[PDB]
C-alpha cells in the first residue's frame, strides 16, 4: 500500500532540489506527482502567505520542532481536510528550505521525520476514513 515515509521523502526532496537546495538523505508514482502539482499551485495561490511564513520561522536547532508543532496545531484547528494536508507539505518544505538558509541542514532528515510520524499517527484514521491517498488523486489528479 501507500508508504508515508516514501511520500515524504520524495515531495521533499523535490522541493528541495526544485530550488536548488541538497538533501543526501532524499538524493505509487501518480500520488507523488498529484501532490507535488498540488502544492506547486497551493504556493502560487497564496504566495503571500509563503514568502510571510519563510521570513517569520527563524529556525535554531532547539526551537524547530516547536516551531513545525504550533504552526501544525494551527493550520489544522479548524479540522483536517485536503488543502490544509497539502499545506502541511508545502509547511514542511518550507521548514527544510529554511533549515538550511540557517546553516542547519541535518534539520531536514528531523523534519522529514516529524512529517511521517504525523502521518502515520496523527493524520492517518482520517486520511484513511476519508478514501485515503486513491481519492485525494481521484479528486485532485
Ligand atoms: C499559520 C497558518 C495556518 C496560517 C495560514 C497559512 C496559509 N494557508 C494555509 C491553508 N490554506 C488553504 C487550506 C485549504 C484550502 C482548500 O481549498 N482545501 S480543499 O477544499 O480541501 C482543496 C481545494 C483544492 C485543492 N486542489 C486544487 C487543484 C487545482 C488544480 O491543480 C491541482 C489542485 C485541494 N487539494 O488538496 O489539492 C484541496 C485552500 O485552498 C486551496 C486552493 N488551491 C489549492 N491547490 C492545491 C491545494 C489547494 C488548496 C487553502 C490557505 C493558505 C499558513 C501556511 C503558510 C505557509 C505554508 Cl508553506 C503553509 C501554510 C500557516
Amino acid at each position: 500500500g501507500y508508504d508515508n515515509r516514501e511520500i515524504v521523502m520524495k515531495y521533499i526532496h523535490y522541493k528541495l532540489s526544485q530550488r536548488g537546495y541538497e538533501w543526501d538523505a532524499g538524493d505509487s508514482e501518480v500520488v507523488h506527482l498529484t501532490l507535488r502539482q498540488a502544492g506547486d499551485d497551493l504556493s502560487r495561490r497564496y504566495r503571500r502567505d509563503f514568502a510571510e511564513m519563510s521570513s517569520q520561522l527563524h529556525l535554531t536547532p532547539f526551537t524547530a520542532r516547536g516551531r513545525f508543532a504550533t504552526v501544525v496545531e494551527e493550520l489544522f484547528r479548524d479540522g483536517v481536510n485536503w488543502g490544509r494536508i497539502v499545506a502541511f507539505f508545502e509547511f514542511g518544505g518550507v521548514m527544510c528550505v529554511e533549515s538550511v538558509n540557517r546553516e542547519m541542514s541535518p534539520l531536514v532528515d528531523n523534519i522529514a521525520l516529524w512529517m511521517t510520524e504525523y502521518l502515520n499517527r496523527h493524520l492517518h484514521t482520517w486520511i484513511q476514513d476519508n478514501g485515503g491517498w486513491d481519492a485525494f488523486v481521484e479528486l485532485y489528479g
